[PDB]
């Protein structure tokens, strides 16, 4: 059982210091297209993508948000092309939060161009006004529980329902904390992530004027690969992916296990490839669909891409 691909584009969690920094080194392919990607970031981002990915001394650390995600793009953009390159081109494509701007730019749906406009862009907005102001808790629990226990939690919202085991909230910090603790004090799994913003949440209107007014050139065009919107929740197929677009994907819910169960049961698809620096996803899509990964933390040089390749050709 084989039938259709889909290219997996995670995103929070992925990142790792040196993510593809020996990639650079042992792939010509994923060099050259984080060199097209550098050159694509670059009118925004003051920063070097290379210096960054080879952690050089006068570089951002990847601690900030406006660093880590144009390079997990970068990453991601070029680790999809690696993929192309030996013969495993996506039947679809479907991305998860800021992944999504990956899986528009692979699907050819934005052009390097705007896909580097609207991450950095998106990025700078969120270190600008929801940096240091949020919080974000991954709950190993359906929904279903979950948007019951939000109640009482106004300051709270559901981020994402990566799968039918595990969501991830996303609100007021303090609130995020009094929910975790509630959770800990029912014995059961509570995550909190590493994320100073609220990204899904209701404070994310906040840069809205903001966004709209730096993402409005955006020339959206057909998606070549077929685009499986977790936002939209099923296929776009129209030049629909402008600047309110990806403020609404960053304002609203991931639909990433509607996505899955879709694509599984209705269009044939069997493998979802995640490509990623760091599998996040695959640990959640049904029994079924096989889940390959391509990089693992500090697993991410050419033996990883080779062992990658190989669980995916013996699948």
């Amino acid at each position: 059982g084989v039938g259709r691909v889909a290219f997996v584009f995670p995103g929070q969690g992925t990142q790792w210091a040196g993510m593809g920094a020996e990639l650079l080194d042992s792939s010509a392919v994923f060099a050259a297209a984080m060199a097209e990607c550098e050159a694509a970031l670059s009118p925004y981002v003051d920063w070097s993508l290379e210096a960054v990915v080879r952690q050089a001394p006068g570089a951002p650390t990847l601690e900030r948000v406006d660093v880590v995600q144009p390079v997990t793009f970068a990453v991601m953009v070029s680790l999809a092309r690696v993929w192309q390159h030996h013969g495993v081109t996506p039947q679809a494509v479907v991305g998860h939060s800021q992944g999504e701007i990956a899986a528009a730019y692979v699907a050819g749906a934005l052009s390097l161009d705007d896909a580097a406009r609207v991450v950095t862009l998106r990025s700078k907005s969120i270190a600008a006004h929801l940096a240091g102001k949020g919080g974000m808790l991954s709950l190993a629990l359906s929904e279903d529980a979950v948007l019951e226990r939000l109640a009482g939690f106004d300051g709270l919202s559901v981020a994402a329902v990566n799968g039918p085991t595990a969501t991830v909230v996303s609100g007021d910090p303090v609130q995020i904390e009094e929910l975790a603790r509630a959770c800990e004090a029912d014995g059961v799994r509570a995550r909190v992530i590493p994320v100073d913003y609220a990204s899904h949440s209701r404070q994310v209107e906040i840069i809205e004027s903001e966004l709209a007014e730096v993402l409005a050139g955006l020339s959206p065009q057909a998606p070549r690969v077929p685009f499986f919107s977790t936002l939209e929740g099923a296929w776009i197929t129209e030049p629909v992916l402008d600047g309110g677009y990806w403020y609404r994907n960053l304002r609203h819910r991931v639909g990433f296990a509607p996505a899955v169960e879709t694509l599984a049961t209705d269009e044939g698809f069997t493998h979802f490839v995640e490509v990623s620096a760091h599998p996040v996803l695959t640990m959640a899509l049904p029994g079924t669909v096989t889940g390959l990964a391509t990089l693992r933390r500090d697993n991410g040089g050419q033996d990883r891409l080779v062992a990658s390749l190989a669980e995916a050709w013996a699948n």
